């Protein structure tokens, strides 16, 4: 930790460039995503440390299933093995995310309600066959009854691969959030893109 | 000097005309005084997109909260979108306001506004966001029929004076779009401004 003057209190977290990252090693684009499991632990390590209370992931969206077979098993393997793995440390876990689909991993249906595991040091959400509209709709005051209700405002969203766009995640949460893109796909994530994210943030 | 031949436009432009204040201060000049700058800018993009063929732009006048500002900032700002939308309606542009007309704080003038008219050629469709609220639009359903909904997807969100916020322009219709920040204040418009917007949007 440098020493924050105001840190956010919720993080959202775009993990992109997982298929760049692996075509640029020279592997198949869907092994990228496994190694994008160890960079979510390292993000969570830091956020405990420094002190960030609330992080959301963006695993992925109902669209994101319409990719080919062999990305879309990857990517569902790598949000499950993730969920798994951020089980073993201090998280509260919440997954948000279209449970009436067969594209809905059932490995992740236990963590639709909010689970405590050790300390509970950190909320954890993670967006897993999640759809902005499926969002708005499960509604249909009813924004108070959107799917992602238990999911606060998001004082800071941070995007790894170089894009400057929401990819429609959190519609309500994200209306006011500070934005920071990181050009390094996520694979390549170092503490000092959070820093550089936090020093953004307070800076503001 | 010359005007950039894009191999990708972007259908569709949101605009956030942000810095007026700063912009003012900076100039040793009254906070309010900023806003009647920004309307040659504005005047000035809507004629390169009608260049360049943009088809839509919609631009973030000032939203529910706002109203609350200083009557000095507030009378300054409601002038500055009067302006903005007569003008406009004199060069050619389908104009359409949104906003919540069932307030006090709705510019009157604007009433003649809030179903999309023609004018002139029609060149360019240009909406306005005027006494607007992302709450308001999206409980206005009680999807298709969102306050907003005549204003379609936003295919990129151009901002000037460097906050990177969406700050809860068009929930809805900004999910997928590509974000741009101009660090330079709205009255310090440049064409290659919205050329470096354009060579960003291309390039995804
Ligand atoms: C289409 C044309 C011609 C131009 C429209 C752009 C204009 C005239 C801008 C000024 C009016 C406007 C939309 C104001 C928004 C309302 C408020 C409260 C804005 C906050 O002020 P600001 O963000 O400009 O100032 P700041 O960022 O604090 O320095
Ligand atoms: C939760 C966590 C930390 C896990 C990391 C991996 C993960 C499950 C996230 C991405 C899922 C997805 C469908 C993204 C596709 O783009 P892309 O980013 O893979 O590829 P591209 O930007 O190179 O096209």
């Amino acid at each position: 930790t440098p020493k924050f003057k105001r840190l956010p209190g919720h993080i959202a977290i775009i993990p992109d460039g997982n298929r760049r990252w692996a075509l640029d090693r020279g592997l198949e684009k869907h092994e990228g995503y496994k190694h994008g499991i160890v960079p979510g632990l390292e993000l969570y390590d830091i956020c405990v440390k420094i002190g960030i209370g609330e992080v959301t992931f963006f695993g992925f969206t109902q669209d994101n299933t319409k990719r080919p077979q062999i990305q879309r098993k990857a990517f569902v393997d790598a949000c499950i093995k993730s969920v798994k793995e951020l089980s073993k440390h201090d998280a509260e876990l919440l997954v948000v995310g279209n449970t009436n689909s067969d594209m809905f991993p059932k490995e992740l249906l236990a963590y639709t309600k909010r689970t405590k595991f050790g300390k509970g040091k950190v909320r954890i959400n993670f967006l897993v066959n999640y759809g902005w509209y499926w969002d708005l709709t499960y509604a249909f005051k009813m924004i108070e009854n959107i799917a992602s209700a238990e999911i606060p405002r998001i004082d800071l969203l941070i995007r790894w691969g170089g894009r400057r766009r929401l990819s429609g995640m959190l519609p309500v949460q994200t209306v006011y959030s500070d934005i920071y893109v990181v050009d390094e796909m996520w694979p390549d994530f170092k503490p000092e893109h959070l820093f550089n994210a936090l020093e953004f943030y307070q800076d503001q």
